[PDB]
């Protein structure tokens, strides 16, 4: 992202979070207010706000050059921050299922920062036409994103994975509703909608190309995991016994010897256990299978987006499959 | 509640239930809508549902009488199940938070196999799943976006509450120089107040198209205060009440909570009275929680809770009768002559 862009959005956080905490009330509760200030600044504004960035970019690439007012540009920005508040929560629920002190998270910590976007869009979006697409949007994203991570939950059973489970099919289901509908669908909804774009069938030819990268990215995702170089963090998808994208195609590959492998060694704490399955990974010639993929999906994806209709800037979306393929 | 009102409200429950398990939608992910609805079956419905009751009985007393449908009187009920699901969202997290055994008689949900810290996701699920239900049912009227931006309201005080309960413990030890009552009367108004009295009387004022934003505000004041007196008579039951009739067996004194009961212990102690509790409040052991409890007998708050209760009674009536604009009298003390002298 250029620096203009960088800069003008993070100038936009300290406001959001005077918002939630100050507002200038005098509030009759400063104690919990100044801890709720902390929690957003400690885990918010921090490291890439690529959703966030995504949401601004999104929405300079749709709206109307004459509509690209500063005023507009600071209201996607806030938009971004919204998607940003949603992530936090997300990484906050993910660090508490993981496991006072500065980075202290109590429990609710999670409700209540995903409650804050809605806070946010009230204050800035409420008296716009594009006010209650956006609020239901949020809406949809929470309950679909929180379905996404019951049906990663129900692939364990009793700290043991249930490889019956590990389908092609239940594995693509996960990384769209899990994943694909809050980081690759909701920032480029928003920016269609702050640009007065509510056509049905454009969020629709958006969301067919936006959960295919998706897609990749989350396979990629999981072969870095077992196969990337660490000093470029160490993997653990394995220990942990995730519905892994390698997991699955190694199920679909196996012979009855190589499955009975993956049942014994697959989602167990000793190290020995990793290095057996990363040992059969490579046995049944997964990174190749990997390479085959990004090359097919990446002529599927420019295929698509070279096709898109109803009005969509082609450009957008290939920003997008550059930046996840890095082409 | 009359019997009536009563069935009419139970049987919207499985008609929601579908709303969000079975409406077509999410085909690919039938075993997630299944685990849904078993969410929703053990949390929702198995409770007296006395909010999402008051939510119709609020409405019936607000709406103009020609204007009471059963059409009207179902979309109250809706509210109120949206009510149910707000506080089945709370409590299965607060569960999780305090660690619980029971809730209603039920084990705590995030005991149940195979939950535990699964139940954050399932607590978030609950609360988002309201806003799928509003928009089904109220998208086209014009009490719709009031009434989100209430539950989202209500949402984020409800957390400013719960995070201020946490600020009277330190790594589970309490910090007795926080139970002040004003620190007390702030956590009951953020906690408790707002979503089990102001959301229900709010809910019942913009369905029968009640905006103002004067009667919204006369209307929280009340509500604050009879909030304050509700919880003040459930602290004293923890500890003083029948375990038969109360139907739970009060923990406060072994959670250290910050109770009415440990906040005026505090005021009327002397410096021996306060090394009580600073060395027993809060202790695991059944034989602390003995000491506390006759230390509040030593200290007289069974007649400083009996003085408490009839003259707060007096001054919230004589509040009521202060109440202007066109805000009905009768519903304030309608709650009120339900809740004082309550022994459960
Ligand atoms: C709509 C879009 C494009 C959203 C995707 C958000 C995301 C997490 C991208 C990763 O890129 P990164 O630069 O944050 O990560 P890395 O440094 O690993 O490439
Ligand atoms: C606006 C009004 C008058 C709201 C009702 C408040 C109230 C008396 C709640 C008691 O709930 P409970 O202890 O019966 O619990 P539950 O209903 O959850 O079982
Ligand atoms: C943001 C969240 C999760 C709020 C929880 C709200 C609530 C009503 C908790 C119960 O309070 P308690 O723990 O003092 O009482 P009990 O468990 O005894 O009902
Ligand atoms: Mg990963
Ligand atoms: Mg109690
Ligand atoms: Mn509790
Ligand atoms: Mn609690």
């Amino acid at each position: 992202f250029s620096k203009e862009e960088s800069r003008e959005f993070m100038a936009i956080f300290p406001d959001i979070v005077r918002d939630l905490t100050d507002a200038g009330r005098h509030t009759d509760i400063p104690e919990v207010t100044k801890r709720f200030a902390k929690v957003l600044q400690y885990n918010v504004p921090t490291g890439k706000k690529t959703r966030g960035l995504s949401t601004v970019i999104a929405y300079k690439m749709l709206e109307k050059p004459e509509n690209l007012t500063p005023e507009n540009v600071r209201l996607a920005g806030i938009l971004g921050w919204c998607v940003e508040l949603l992530q936090a929560s997300l990484l906050i629920m993910d660090d508490l299922m993981d496991r006072e002190n500065v980075g202290f998270l109590a429990i609710n910590d999670c409700l209540h920062v995903e409650s804050s976007l809605y806070s946010v869009l009230r204050k800035y979006f409420s008296h716009l036409p594009c006010y209650v697409p956006i609020i239901e949007l949020f809406h949809d994203v929470n309950f679909k994103t929180n379905m996404g991570q019951s049906l990663d939950a129900l692939c364990m059973k009793d700290g043991r994975p249930i490889l019956s489970q590990f389908t092609m099919k239940r594995y693509s289901s996960i990384v769209k509703y899990k994943t694909s509908y809050y980081t690759f669908q909701l920032p480029v909804s928003l920016g269609m909608y702050l640009a007065d774009m509510y056509d049905p069938e454009q969020h629709r030819q958006a969301k067919t190309i936006l959960m295919e990268i998706g897609e990749f990215f989350q396979i990629q995702d999981d072969f870095l995991d077992a196969f990337g170089d660490s000093q470029v963090k160490v993997g653990t998808d394995i220990k942990e016994g995730k519905c892994s994208w390698l997991a699955v195609v190694a199920l679909q590959r196996s012979n009855p010897a190589q499955r009975q492998i993956m049942e014994e060694h697959y989602g167990r704490p000793e190290p020995e256990s990793t290095q057996i399955i990363k040992n059969l990974y490579i046995e049944l010639g997964l990174p190749a299978t990997f390479a085959v993929y990004e090359e097919e999906s990446f002529n599927i994806i420019r295929t698509h987006i070279h096709q898109i209709s109803k009005g969509l800037p082609h450009d957008l979306f290939f920003k997008i499959m550059k930046k996840i393929y890095k082409r």
